[PDB]
């Protein structure tokens, strides 16, 4: 139920999770959901140290009986095992080793190019459509997913492999019709597409969340196109996080070689401002799109791309709206929302408003209150430098969200 801190490892650089649409009579009538696993590796990596982890939505992972996939270049599959907690439940991610020689998918020297696990099977005690159906409105709430490598050594996600999103359903209309109608203009150029949000403090004055999109490609596609031909890029942003938005912009993410993504935040790699609508939707073209996207053009790396949000408020006032509070101010810790995620997607249309094949890239953004202090737990570990699962670190009778916005007191210090 707790979640993980970073860690930061360059040399895996991305790892893409490509699941099939839940859309078609195909894939709704089965049993089991495919996917294949995409990686890019810049170093050498060996033992057992580094994970492959899969979190998957609580309405999949209550009916999932196995998970498997064929490693890279090989037959055999290998089944995901399922985690257990600090007490001994189920969490919903699942778990297999890194290293292929170590009994897991992606080999040690494989360096420097895409590999990818294949034939990966989501097996489910039912059909899908039976789950879909008996889930609820998802039209608000997704079947999320998150993939990442964790390093066992420190119990942390790897910052650059982190990639999440969420399966498309019929509720998802919109984005199911572009991957039924895809453009014909570059079908060939791109892999696969995901995305990733993370929050970071030092955006603005309120703090930010990032979206980071990947698009892996095929070879060493250049953009090139006249004036009438170019593209646009097309983002969605969650309506539930429009409340707490100052603004919108649109940043460089340029992979700079055997050193990947940059993940820290710059404002001077701003290129633009987006604009919104109501339902949190937007586009944005040019006359020249290589001024604001880094294609990396005539070269074989990941292109990606940043979209930033800034905050007119501080991060924690999301779960704790709606709550209560006592004669002296403090929060009671029963009273603020544990948990609450938020989706987003990316995507590139070319002329006439089609999709380019594999450019789709959704993300979703797992924001968690642990020990229920008014405090997310990304807030504690990247900022305050908290407990995640403390009400009182110090322990000296003074709540950690009391501490910081109500006394404006340490709450790393009791004496
Ligand atoms: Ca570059
Ligand atoms: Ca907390
Ligand atoms: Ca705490
Ligand atoms: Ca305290
Ligand atoms: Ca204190």
């Amino acid at each position: 139920q707790k979640s993980l801190g970073y860690t930061d490892n360059y040399t895996f650089a991305s790892m893409l999770f490509d699941p099939g649409k839940l859309d078609s009579d195909d894939a709704l009538n089965s049993n089991i959901i495919p996917f294949d696993l995409h990686s890019y590796m810049s170093g050498a990596n060996s033992g057992n140290r580094y994970k492959i982890d899969l979190k998957l939505d609580p309405i999949i992972a209550e009916h999932v009986t196995k998970i498997s996939a064929n490693p890279s270049g090989s037959n055999k599959p290998v089944e995901f095992v399922r985690n257990k907690d600090e007490n001994g439940n189920l969490t919903d991610t699942w778990e297999v080793n890194f290293i292929r020689a170590n009994d897991g998918l992606f080999g040690g020297a494989e360096i420097l190019s895409q590999y990818t696990a294949k034939n990966g099977k989501i097996e489910l005690d039912d059909t899908v459509g039976n789950i879909i159906s008996n889930a609820g409105n998802l039209s608000n709430n997704k079947l999320n997913h998150q993939v990442f490598v964790r390093d066992s050594r420190e119990n942390k996600i790897v910052r650059t492999s982190e990639s999440s999103g969420y399966f498309l359903t019929k509720a998802d209309d919109d984005l199911v019709n572009l991957e039924n109608n895809v453009s014909t203009e570059n079908n060939n150029a791109f892999k696969a597409s995901s995305g990733s949000a993370t929050y970071n403090e030092n955006v603005g004055e309120f703090g930010g969340i990032l979206i980071d999109q990947q698009i892996m490609k095929n070879g060493i596609f250049s953009y090139s196109k006249t004036k009438a031909n170019q593209w646009a890029y097309n983002y969605q942003i969650d309506k539930d996080l429009l409340p707490y938005i100052e603004g919108v912009e649109l940043h460089q993410y340029d992979y700079k070689g055997l050193n990947g993504f940059d993940k820290n935040y710059d404002a001077k790699n701003k290129v633009a401002d987006l604009t919104i609508d109501e339902v949190g939707n937007g586009t944005i073209t040019s006359d020249n799109l290589n001024k604001l996207i880094e294609f990396n053009n005539a070269l074989p790396e990941t292109v990606g791309v940043r979209v930033v949000l800034k905050l007119n408020k501080s991060v924690n006032n999301i779960l704790t709206k709606d709550a209560k509070y006592d004669s002296e101010g403090n929060l009671i810790r029963e009273t603020t929302k544990q948990k609450e995620d938020f989706t987003f997607a990316g995507y590139l249309t070319d002329s006439k408003g089609a999709l380019i094949n594999n450019t789709l890239g959704t993300s979703t953004l797992a924001l968690q209150d642990y020990d229920k202090d008014g405090l997310l737990d990304r807030y504690e570990r990247q900022l305050s430098l908290s407990d995640a699962e403390n009400e009182d670190t110090d322990g000296d009778g003074k709540n950690d969200g009391d501490e910081v916005v109500n006394y404006k007191t340490s709450p790393l210090v009791g004496k």
